């Protein structure tokens, strides 16, 4: 058996989705699936490693963001003979999670449940890809979040929010790289046609939402289009994504 | 009592200041301070507690707030055998706090520290306070937060923000409960002469501070009376109390 620590709730989920979770000894903060990672200790985060936290649940490798950080902390657990792997997690694009699908499948001695995995995938988004070319026009879509105490901001181009809203059929009408705050006249002005935002923000009422710049006058709001995603799943692109790809999809052409 | 899991952030400050923070084991994701804490294992939100990910941990007791997580999983911690002991949060008052501080120091057999505690709290308030008897006018603040994935909201009576504005010589002009999210109508109409918001939300630059409803148009903004406070000091009330009151105060009346 091979004892994993594992920082990116996106690579845990990649990682048991490949039947590899059994050798999973450990996880950081941005880890909340699958349900039995419960048990599992929970140390520090992805972009804030704890060395000592780590090497205290005795690893055999440590898999994680090649962005992942302080690099001292990688430097430590290499010094410490610990296998650390790394993947990259920019961009946000399919080919680029199958690479790592695979890379990953490969260092854990897995490639069938890994070529399974992304397979299984690119089916089911393929169905709804075959299903959007019918329709004629791309919904314009935006996608507003709050992460780290954040201000509320749009999600632009690059993001995985934005691949997310491409492979449902939507047309993202952000038009800058990355997240950015928007002032109440750029969002009325972006005039998109629905507006997704996490059901962590609208927890159990829409008027929530009032505190966010012009959010209140533009057509979607208006016109009742505001559609709630789970923030866990347009964070990182998982094994899920294609089930939130399907559930936005649907949403975005109801009936 | 040997072996703690502590869940409520402000409360393993309290427990560390007091000299028990060998005896912690495992911490909750409000949890951030001190730094020696990053090396353990946190479980979920207070308030949505998993029997599993506290149990894993071999805990004696359990020290977190009267109205945390889920009563199912508490019952199921009583199950085990394991100590529970809860505080009162809701009252965001000094009174509350120092109650809390005795009752801490009584279960963990350390009350001098207790006492010890209370007594340089208390001193350097005071003296905040006889320093805003010598002020000269009075100030009108508003303190707006951004809590998990949710929208910008106004921190209202009753909470911990507003708890420390008035400590720190401020009128709150939020009359409200606890926290609710403001239209820009309702923000301009608050009319607040300063605005206090998180560190987090500026990082950065406060041109990320666009996307909150009605800020550009308050005086606060206009006049440049924008005040950051790093969020893990105003959400709860620890033995940084005072530095945090001091420093704002300090920053509501300049040099």
């Amino acid at each position: 058996a091979e004892r994993i620590v594992v920082a990116g709730g996106s690579l845990t989920e990649l990682i048991y989705a490949m039947g590899a979770g059994e050798r999973v000894v450990g996880v950081d903060e941005t880890t909340s699936y699958p349900p039995e990672t419960a048990k599992l200790p929970h140390i520090g985060y992805w972009k804030q490693l704890s060395s000592e936290g780590i090497l205290s649940l005795r690893p055999d490798s440590v898999i994680t963001w090649q962005d992942a950080g302080p690099q001292i902390v990688l430097d430590q657990l290499r010094a410490q003979k610990v296998n650390v792997v790394t993947l990259p997690r920019v961009p946000a694009t399919l080919e680029q999670m199958y690479a790592n699908i695979r890379q990953l499948a490969k260092t854990l001695q897995v490639p069938e449940q890994g070529d399974a995995l992304v397979t299984q995938i690119n089916q089911r988004l393929e169905r709804v890809q075959q299903n959007v070319a019918a329709k004629k026009a791309p919904v314009k879509a935006m996608f507003i979040l709050s992460a780290g105490g954040s201000a509320p901001q749009v999600a632009g181009k690059g993001s995985v929010a934005d691949a997310i809203l491409s492979l449902a059929g939507a047309e993202n009408v952000a038009t800058h790289q990355q997240y950015k705050s928007y002032s109440a006249e750029s969002l009325i002005a972006a005039n998109p046609e629905v507006i997704v935002v996490t059901s962590q923000m609208v927890d159990g009422d829409i008027n929530r939402l009032r505190s966010i710049a012009g959010i209140t006058h533009t057509a979607a709001w208006k016109n009742q289009r505001i559609i709630t995603v789970d923030q866990n799943l347009i964070l990182g692109m998982g094994p899920r994504i294609a089930d939130v790809v399907e559930s936005l999809h649907q949403q975005l052409w109801p009936q």
